[PDB]
């Protein structure tokens, strides 16, 4: 039986079969014609699609080829058939978006998740660096394989499913929670002097620090300037109960119906912060938050659905599933409108991607890990609400920011997905 195909949303192949003339024990391509598993996108979708391998003795313990990793293994039952050819599985992936999202990294460690925010379609799930899935499935030498395993940037890992601290992009949720709680007034002008702030001397040598000097600061200025002090103060103003009440309406601790293994997102290590510092850190995306890029794109989907959360989906014919009224419609549109300044204001961090013919909201972020720094970029299509991007660059202190590489992807999406 011929193994079933994995195709993208347009029917283009992602995991298919192709006949080669191999130079009987086939080694490499030239003598005998054999059918081999082929991946047209190669490393661009290696971690997602995975690769196949020969059935081993340990596999036959839980009663041809079998999917070893990725969707080849998760869908191995439906794909392998029975010798009835295997079934064809059509994904939400867009091959053009998948290849563009992978090209921007250029061996930099990071990930990119592009979604249809109103339907949950995962248009692209990219992890960098990557590996050749055709060689892993049909013949890789110990030299090339050891180069993958000794790569400290870990190309085999699926970074879009790994949990990270979200960074300053998380301020969009903290601000929306503050709006619905009634403690955050969008027009209130907060006096903030200097670059560091603590509640009082009980914080010791720790301060919430910002990068830009500005006063007074309202909600929109705090988002565009990415002011940590404003959001640390607003988080302490609302309190842990009001803060967690809004956070708990998101998908924290919730396993998703995605064929991708993923630890659920968490707010902190325990049910209580037991620290004003930890409560304030969580307000601007640090602390003990662990959210994967797929989970981040899911949480941030509320700003393009009038406060409704749209769950992600990878299989095209799967019905859209939502979580209603995670935040209010007024809070979602207030935050999304304020994020237009990140792209449209000449001093905004995403002004490099400014397009006078397209409405793009955005929010950047740099997380400090116990150190190293990761860069994040969230963009929101506000012209038609047809795409959402969650882009991350690991070790941004050496690899640069996500904003510095993501413009060709955003330009591609504004002309294609629109
Ligand atoms: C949000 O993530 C904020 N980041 C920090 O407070 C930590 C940090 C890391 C490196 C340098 C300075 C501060 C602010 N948002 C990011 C961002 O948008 O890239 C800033 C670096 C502007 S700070
Ligand atoms: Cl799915
Ligand atoms: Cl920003």
């Amino acid at each position: 039986a011929k193994r079933g195909e994995i195709v993208d949303r347009n029917g283009s192949g992602l995991a298919i079969n192709k006949v080669f003339d191999e130079v009987f024990v086939p080694i490499t391509v030239a003598t005998k014609d054999t059918e081999s598993r082929y991946y047209p996108l190669g490393e661009a979708a290696a971690q997602l699609i995975g690769y196949t391998g020969t059935i081993t003795a340990e596999d036959i313990e839980k009663n041809g080829v079998i999917g070893k990793t990725g969707l080849e293994r998760a869908f191995d039952k439906e794909l392998r058939g029975q010798d009835k050819d295997g079934q064809t599985i059509k994904l939400t992936i867009d091959s053009g978006v998948q290849q563009q999202a992978f090209a921007i990294f250029d061996k930099r460690p990071g990930s990119a998740v592009i979604t249809d925010p109103q339907k949950g379609d995962l248009l692209a799930t990219v992890s960098s660096p990557s590996y050749d899935p055709n060689k892993m499935a049909n013949g890789i030498s110990q030299k090339e394989y050891d180069a993958y395993n000794n790569n400290k940037d870990l190309p085999f890992t699926a970074r879009f499913a790994t949990g990270y601290a979200p960074g300053s992009t998380f301020k969009t949720i903290t601000g929306a929670i503050g709006l619905d709680a009634g403690t955050l007034k969008p027009d209130e002008e907060l006096e903030i002097n200097g670059l560091k702030w603590q509640k009082d001397k009980s914080w010791g040598g720790y301060f919430a620090t910002r990068v830009k000097e500005a006063s007074p600061v309202n909600l929109r200025t705090a988002l565009v300037n990415s002011d940590n002090i404003y959001f640390a103060q607003q988080t302490l103003r609302m309190g842990e109960d009001k803060f967690r009440a809004g956070l708990n309406k998101f998908i924290f601790g919730e396993e998703l119906d995605l064929p991708i293994a993923m630890t659920p997102a968490q707010i902190s290590n325990e049910d209580k912060f037991n620290s004003e510092i930890l409560l304030a850190d969580t307000g601007y995306g640090q602390g003990q938050l662990l959210i994967s890029p797929i989970q981040q794109a899911t949480m941030y989907s509320v700003f393009q659905n009038n406060g409704t959360l749209v769950y992600p989906k990878l299989v095209l014919d799967k019905e859209t599933k939502k979580k209603d009224n995670v935040i209010s419609a007024n809070a979602a549109n207030t935050i999304a409108t304020d994020l237009l300044g990140s792209v449209e204001d000449p001093s905004g961090y995403v002004y490099n991607m400014y397009n006078p013919n397209f409405s793009l909201a955005a929010k950047t972020g740099t997380a400090e890990i116990k150190g190293k720094e990761n860069s994040f970029l969230l963009t929101l299509d506000r012209s038609n609400n047809k795409f959402l991007t969650m882009i991350m660059v690991e070790n941004s202190g050496e690899n640069g920011s996500a904003t510095d590489i993501s413009k060709p992807l955003i330009d591609y999406l504004e002309a294609t997905i629109k």
